[PDB]
């Protein structure tokens, strides 16, 4: 199919963006914050592979 494949994709977006919440009920938002941090770095050549 070309659906399931496509959508298999976006359709992971949907359960990552909902624990931004889940994560943050317990006045905790930090818990999923934590490594975040990293997202700073994500520009390093782990994109083209060396």
């Amino acid at each position: 199919l070309q659906t399931k494949d496509l959508q298999q994709k976006f359709y992971e977006i949907i359960l990552d963006i909902e624990q931004n919440n889940v994560q943050g009920k317990t006045g905790i938002q930090q818990l999923q914050k934590w490594e975040d941090w990293v997202r700073w770095i994500g520009n390093i050549p782990q994109y083209l592979k060396m």
